[PDB]
């Protein structure tokens, strides 16, 4: 049975596992149906995924069942050659939102996320445009991806001050080999009620077990192998697969509302659902955390090493 | 001659080099103050935790009779006693500690009062209210912080603006050629919000002195340090400047940097540090130093720094 | 002739007696017609009353006369098995309001009330969604049911601060045997202009006279019998029935704007209308109050017993 | 060793046990203060109405020379004289009474100033403005209240936030195993809004001492009291702790509780109360005590406490 | 040629003379046409004027030329027997505005005015409802009639504070024999940019010359005759009629943006237009003011008699 | 025994009868203060213009040693000198005049400071800011006004609320049986906005004394005065009370009236005025007096008072 979680402080619930189209019409309908049957009813896409084709294919697959789905999409990355075919200025946000609705073949999007930070458009303007889309019924909830801590906080404070809609979802990279989310974005999310929707949870296929002795730093072989060693040890104790361990570990982390998985078929979906219904023990998590730990940058370092932890403890 | 810079967007000017009591003999201290003031190094930085208050007392004694010629920067909020309220930024400790610092410094006001760390246990609205009251009372002119996350500093600045309270204008930050993490969040926030950097440990805890060659900061990997020193040596050949002078000058070319805190035991050491002024590393020399010191940015900065998302959100350096 | 009262500070008037569907098409039309003829033109329902059938039946009965009715409905209780088929988050509020409009077969609701407090959704979001529904013309007035004093006050303060619509109606349990409304909710209602629409005024059939020597505490037999004794004594003086006394008592209480009654036919409606056109005397009310009095909880106790009453008197 | 807790969301720490002068011989009072301070019981609570001001005067005399080692909590707004303005929270009385308390206490500031009851005759905006002015003047560090309804406290907190004034951080509340009404409104409000409880009459006016066995609070029914004492006796067998120690420890496990006020005439009595610290009632022991002490919640709490509406609005205990 | 004036601080211009329907389809069209030809293109009506028939007749007469007219209407007085067929609460304001639009047979009203003060509805709610009507395009400008000074100021301050539309027109009784507008409402109008649209400018036919030796106090014969004497003297100097003098006097008074006149035919309209194109002299106005002066009430009295005039002069 | 009333919504209580120095020999003044205080008449009203400051000086001397037992009400803003700034409510004059009054009164604070007239030449936002500063400084407890139009008072109250400043709680108004104009605007505004009336010239400048029988206020027509006196005589027969006692009692039954200012040269006169207390004119007696004193309301009040628009906006009396 699918577990459901609150998306930040929004009061809206998402399934703990979602389907990341980061996409044969019959095949797409089948994937949607096996997902829906399993309770995986969050579907995530973006305008840039295959130049709009991912949204169109999703829309076509959901047609007839869209009311059973939570549709998450992203915009603001460059999607054309024109000088205004990019960013978060009012012109592009309006045009891109309408274009996504057309491709998805629906009258509303459940979660609309800005795909990157546009420093060239004032956050007050962006939030006004998003608020208007929400009030018009085109969007229910809003979120973001790839913002700095300060940029997200700036936006949340502006929304509150202006009485506009606030971000409730952060589409973030987070995995055992990519724990950077923990430094700024996680404690911000805790403080401000922003829930994480996690992508590349296997660190771009690196935590599958296949490997053994654009958005993320390449990972050093030695560190990867140390993490895989620890996962192997846990796999022996638990009988679970490396992907199931990676996912189970994420689901225990603060703020995590949903983790986006891939599923080409029933068998793959079932493997991923094997992340649910059990829990890594405290000791197992501690072992995985020790193996995956990296030196925190300044200014997090003296909090993480205990010096300033008294008055500002770390969440993990 | 001393160069002066605006401290963030405050309209207040500080000397490009300041004197960090993080060194401190009343006569000896007066003598150091004398040579600093003579050179235009009239920013003096201290903290309650420096020798359990003795640094502030010594500084106060050294400045007596001429305090008006100095810019006094002090820090509080770190644990300064064994009591449950001898720490943090709650109203009780902020008031008590500010008054205690004024008593030790033997003055009626502090030019720049900085919170030494982030106290997550006190609401930023309360902290800012307390600081605003101290400023309005004439006890403090300007306020700042040290060791805040990007989000924590932004949360505080937004609250100050919303409530009509004083805003932070100074970030006392670690920044050096071997410790460039300030660049990821804090620098671009400082640019956006008018917060100037007062830089400490500019030589990366003595590592950029030239002495080394082939708990606030990660320990530095030998191989990286040596690569940075190699690049500094090459620049030293062109410029004729010392490694410390290059390290300091490099900092002085970075966005937001208003002052760099140096140590000076005597005239000769002060003069060596003053050699960081009166010249500028060239674009090419800075690029060479940046290439040698570059580290892989964490997520979510990575795709902006590698160019993928740079179009609409360029990096400052 | 029907008496009418202001609904809190709203400037909107309701009949002193309303029809609580807490529901034969001809029969329903007849009930509506006898109610309308008597001036009982407030009809109260909820999505959960018979899984939507109460709203549908009301809608069908009012068709042709809806402009003569004040329609009150409630939502936010669990109405389906889905993770978002409950609560006050934007998704459910919008979907449920539209669903109620469809069942009621009308384009607007006079009074929309939140049926319980949803601690999982920020009150600022809830109020924004309600404000949007009001501005769209779908709802005229808003209210609540079953909030704590602090929760209702939090919501009223947020509405005022944000310039949004405020609650004007509290659908509350209140009766001679259930006087808890008096501790927090009544004095809040007085202070903030929120009028009570009273349900279960006979304490779930316990004040009918039939008994003699989910939402409310069960009542102790001895206390019930003491209240019934006092009602019997008043019935001897007045010649009125126990239900008429119970209703007349409620109608004298501060904040009470309407009391919801049941009416299966003309005879039952007429009995209830017998609550109007006369008044319990001061002495009779005092006798009923003494019999029904219960020890107030902390912190109300020292105000009610006179210790702190000087500067903060009790409303009854 | 004394345990310390945050007072609501304020960032200020209080000892988990405090000394309630609601007991008070200047030498005798100094002696009690000495033993309290030695044990870390450095919160002292008083009120203008305690012996018509004599309690505050005695406390002030007892603290003289070491007031800086104490956290002084005082209450005002109850009738303290026969005059028409010798009562309430209007500006006239609040100012006069605060200054009078400062004079009696022989100090320049009060750590926690609490309104003793709700004054419906004065607008909360006025009250909060007066309190904000006293805080800004340095006369008061933190503010609180006692005996407010849920709606009254929330109204005040919302007004403070809206107006940028000081907010209440302490609720001086009656709470005990036999008086759990604090749980219905005031506890969940305290959780939501960062108000910490300072608990008074923790033994339910001497009823939870073990002395009894088979005007702020309802009198308690004998049968209920005896059921609660039975459960305490069972826990006493497991833990080896006294009934008062169990009652105190139980309170210390409840959400929002920052400090519990106790009485101590001498070292031995103080030591008995300190036996509430250094251990914790287990989940099961708390559940047993809660089951014995449980009462039927009033409307509108009832359907949340019985599970009907609990899904979206759970109860804190 | 018609003179035009700014309506308070609104930037909107009205003709100095307007047509007050306070109303033969051909006859109505003719009256409208002669008015339009003369530049009298402000038409004022109300729901209560002949129980809606005045609005309907105006609408029918304007059909085909409505874009050349400025339509002013009033609502909030009791217009039916129902408990909510009156006042300024959201229910009635919305229903009445839509009903007026239907009767007038147009999609917008230029100036919508509240006909009296409704103390039972919060001004914040009233202003919100009016703001919504303006934003929807149903109303361009808003105003009021028959408010106390304090009530109008309360409403203006609330509008400004909440960022809502403010009143720009005060439909006021003002005439040589009814100068009470001068005490509170005129200096408020000056201070806050509210322009007067003047009704009963002849004091209900009393300043026509026919008389000689619900809303307004009856006038004492002796005072009326003294005013008529002064008008007669001015009529001798000027050669103008008494109505022309009365109107010319009003048009010189501070805040006056338009004066509503009656016109049954070309001849009557032409008589009224004779108020324009000349000016009473300073001396003539002073003579008329002296004859019409009444003792100001407290607290205006010590300002009007010069005692407190230094720091707070009177506008006339 | 003295009756006390809340001053508007302020939560502050005043005696139902106060002493108007608008009478004022230091010993003589002390004696009058003594008899007033003995009777509970402890509100003393004065103004800078009363005998060019001498009234305030005499009052200050009369209260010395016991000022804490009095409520001091004073007025400023009328012309008090020949200088261009010796008048009005601009910051210069308000500050200077308030300080001058404090000096004359020989006290550190004024209980109720009232603007004596409306200064249209100074923005109400400025006036309220100045008054707020005086209150925050502890120089003034409560503020009020006199002789404002309805719109001017409302404009000021709205500005105070919007800006978070002190609001007016007292309206020093003329009100009497023969001068009921207060009822049109100022009374219903006072009800709506929590402003209490302190009534002056309650006998209509000696006209309601019984002495007459068959520049703030219009002169009164003889015929009307005589009709009012006739009705008072009839009530005097029923009640046994004097005409002044009836006039005062009538005022005490009107909405918003918190205090009525009376004159008292000695014990006997004070006792006569105190005869207004301890009883109440009946509904019928008030109706009889109201019918005799009724005047035609101006526009726009007329259609509300005559019933036409009364449904949705009833009149308070
Ligand atoms: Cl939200
Ligand atoms: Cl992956
Ligand atoms: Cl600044
Ligand atoms: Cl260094
Ligand atoms: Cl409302
Ligand atoms: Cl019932
Ligand atoms: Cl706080
Ligand atoms: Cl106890
Ligand atoms: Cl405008
Ligand atoms: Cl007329
Ligand atoms: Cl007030
Ligand atoms: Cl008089
Ligand atoms: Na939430
Ligand atoms: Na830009
Ligand atoms: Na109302
Ligand atoms: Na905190
Ligand atoms: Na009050
Ligand atoms: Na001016």
């Amino acid at each position: 049975s699918m577990e459901h979680r609150y998306l930040g402080n929004s009061g809206f619930k998402v399934p703990a596992l979602g389907f990341g189209t980061g996409f044969d019409v019959a095949g797409a309908r089948r994937i949607i149906d096996i997902c829906l049957d399993a309770g995986v009813n969050l579907f995530d896409t973006a305008d840039v995924y295959s130049n709009g084709a991912s949204e169109s294919i999703l829309g076509a697959a959901l047609k007839g069942r869209r009311d059973k789905a939570i549709v998450s999409t992203k915009l603001s990355l460059r999607i054309g050659e024109g000088p205004n075919d990019v960013g978060s200025s009012r012109h592009h946000l309006i045009a891109a939102t309408n274009a996504a609705l057309q491709r998805l073949d629906t009258d509303y999007i459940d979660i609309l996320q800005l795909h990157a930070f546009d420093a060239m458009t004032p956050v007050e303007q962006v939030l006004g445009t998003l608020d208007d889309l929400v009030r018009a019924g085109k969007v229910r909830y809003i979120g973001l991806s790839n913002f700095s801590g300060w940029q997200l906080m700036k936006s949340l404070a502006a929304a509150d001050r202006l009485g506009l809609q606030r971000y409730v979802a952060n589409q973030t990279y987070y995995s055992l080999i990519g724990r950077d989310y923990e430094w700024e974005l996680m404690p911000l999310g805790i403080d401000q009620g922003v829930g994480a929707i996690v992508w590349s949870p296997l660190g771009w296929g690196r935590l599958t077990g296949k490997i053994r002795r654009g958005f993320a730093p390449p990972v050093d072989d030695e560190r990867l192998y140390r993490v895989v060693d620890a996962m192997d040890e846990v796999a022996l104790e638990t009988g679970k697969t490396l992907p199931q361990i990676a996912l189970n570990w994420l689901l225990q982390r603060p703020t995590v509302a949903s983790v986006l998985i891939g599923a080409r078929d029933e068998e793959q979906l079932m493997q991923n659902l094997g992340a649910l219904g059990w829990q890594l023990t405290t000791e197992q998590v501690a072992r995985l955390d020790a193996a995956s730990a990296v030196t925190p940058p300044y200014p997090y370092y003296p909090y993480w090493n205990g010096q300033f932890a008294e008055r500002s403890p770390v969440a993990v």
